[PDB]
C-alpha cells in the first residue's frame, strides 16, 4: 500500500510546516508537524490543561471508537530548542493521506510548554526518527513508519518541501515525476536515532567547493541549517554588514542585502540552497536588520539540516534494513 499528503507552511516565512492525519473513529483530523528529528506522535487532546490550549484542534479519546487507553503507560519528551510536553498514551487508528496503520501509540499531552500553546497552528508532532528515541515509558512504542513498513510497497517515505507553497509527503513510493536528474543516496549510522549522515563539503555562492565532511542529521522538525561556526563564518562573511548577535541569538544582515546561494555535497552530488532561501525577515516588526537562516551549531552540539537545506531538495528516507538517505534536485 502507499500514502500521499499535502504539507503546507503555517506562514509566510516557512517556519514548520503541517499536514492533515486522520486519527480514530469516525476520523477526527489533526493538522500535525511531521518531525524527521523526534520517534513521538503526541497531540494536544481533551485531557491538556485547558489553560495551554489556544486555538488548537484537540483528539478527543472518547469519541473514538477504537481508541484504547495504554494503562499505565507515559510520556514525557524535551526538544533541543527547550520545548517540551508529557500525558498519557492511547492506542487508535491512524490514517496519513490513505495510508491506515491500526493499533498506532497516540500520545495524548497533559501538559505542553509555552512555545506550543502560542503555535495555534500545529496540533501535535508525528516523528519520523528511528523507533529507539520513543519516549514512552514502561513500554517503548513504535513510530507510525515503522508500523507502516511492513505494508507498504517500498519501505520508504520521501519529503518534497515547498519554498513559500505547499508539498508532499509520500509513503511506500518513489514520485519519478517529482525531481530532476538522479537521486543520490548516501550512508546513514542510526547509532544516535537519528537520520544522520555525512556531507562531503560546501561552497558559497560561486565560489570554490571545500571538500570536509559534515556529520548531520536530516531534520524535517527544525527550521533553519546549523552548521560548524567555520562554515557558517564563511557564508556570512560575503554578506556586506552581516554580523553575529548576541542580543538577537545569532547571524542578522541588513535586509536591503542580496543574499548568496549555498551548496552542500551529497556525495559527488550538489544541492545549491538558493540565497532567498536563507532570508527569514525582520528581527522585529518594522525593523530593517534581518534573521540568517544559516546558523552556528556551536551551542547545540549536532548539525541539523534542517528545513532550510531540506525544500531544496527532493528527500527519500529509505527505511530498509540498511537505511540510507536520497537526495534530488527539484
Ligand atoms: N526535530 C527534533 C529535534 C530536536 C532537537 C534536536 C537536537 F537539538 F537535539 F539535535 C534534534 C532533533
Ligand atoms: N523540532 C521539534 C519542534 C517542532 C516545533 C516546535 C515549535 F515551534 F512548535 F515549538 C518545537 C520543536
Amino acid at each position: 500500500s502507499t500514502g500521499s499528503a499535502t504539507t503546507t507552511p503555517i506562514d509566510s516565512l516557512d517556519d514548520a510546516y503541517i499536514t492533515p492525519v486522520q486519527i480514530g473513529t469516525p476520523a477526527q483530523t489533526l493538522n500535525l508537524d511531521f518531525d524527521t528529528g523526534s520517534s513521538d506522535l503526541w497531540v494536544f487532546s481533551s485531557e491538556t490543561t485547558a489553560s495551554e490550549v489556544d486555538g488548537q484542534t484537540i483528539y478527543t479519546p472518547s469519541k473514538s471508537t477504537t481508541a484504547k487507553l495504554l494503562s499505565g503507560a507515559t510520556w514525557s519528551i524535551s526538544y533541543g530548542d527547550g520545548s517540551s510536553s508529557s500525558g498519557d498514551v492511547y492506542t487508535d487508528t491512524v490514517s496519513v493521506g490513505g495510508l491506515t496503520v491500526t493499533g498506532q501509540a497516540v500520545e495524548s499531552a497533559k501538559k505542553v510548554s509555552s512555545s506550543f500553546t502560542e503555535d495555534s497552528t500545529i496540533d501535535g508532532l508525528l516523528g519520523l526518527a528511528f523507533s529507539t528515541l520513543n519516549t514512552v515509558s514502561p513500554t517503548q512504542q513504535k513510530t507510525f513508519f515503522d508500523n507502516a513498513k511492513a505494508s507498504l510497497d517500498s519501505p520508504v517515505f520521501t519529503a518534497d518541501l515547498g519554498y513559500h507553497a505547499p508539498g508532499t509527503y509520500n509513503f511506500g513510493f518513489i514520485d519519478t515525476t517529482a525531481y530532476t536528474g538522479s537521486i543520490t543516496y548516501t550512508a546513514v549510522s542510526t547509532k544516535q536515532g537519528f537520520w544522520e549522515w555525512t556531507s562531503t563539503g560546501y561552497a558559497v555562492g560561486s565560489g570554490t567547493f571545500k571538500s570536509t565532511s559534515i556529520d548531520g542529521i536530516a531534520d524535517t522538525g527544525t527550521t533553519l541549517l546549523y552548521l560548524p561556526a567555520t562554515v557558517v563564518s564563511a557564508y556570512w562573511a560575503q554578506v556586506s554588514g552581516a554580523k553575529s548577535s548576541s542580543s538577537v541569538g545569532g547571524y542578522v544582515f541588513p535586509c536591503s542585502a542580496t543574499l548568496p546561494s549555498f551548496t552542500f555535497g551529497v556525495g559527488s552530488a550538489r544541492i545549491v540552497i538558493p540565497g532567498d532561501y536563507i532570508d527569514f525577515g525582520p528581527i522585529s516588526t518594522g525593523s530593517s536588520s534581518c534573521f540568517g537562516g544559516i546558523q552556528s551549531s556551536a551551542g547545540i552540539g549536532i548539525n541539523i539540516f534542517g528545513d532550510v537545506a531540506l525544500k531544496a531538495a527532493f528527500v527519500v528516507f529509505n527505511g530498509a534494513t540498511t537505511p540510507t538517505l536520497g537526495f534530488a534536485s527539484k
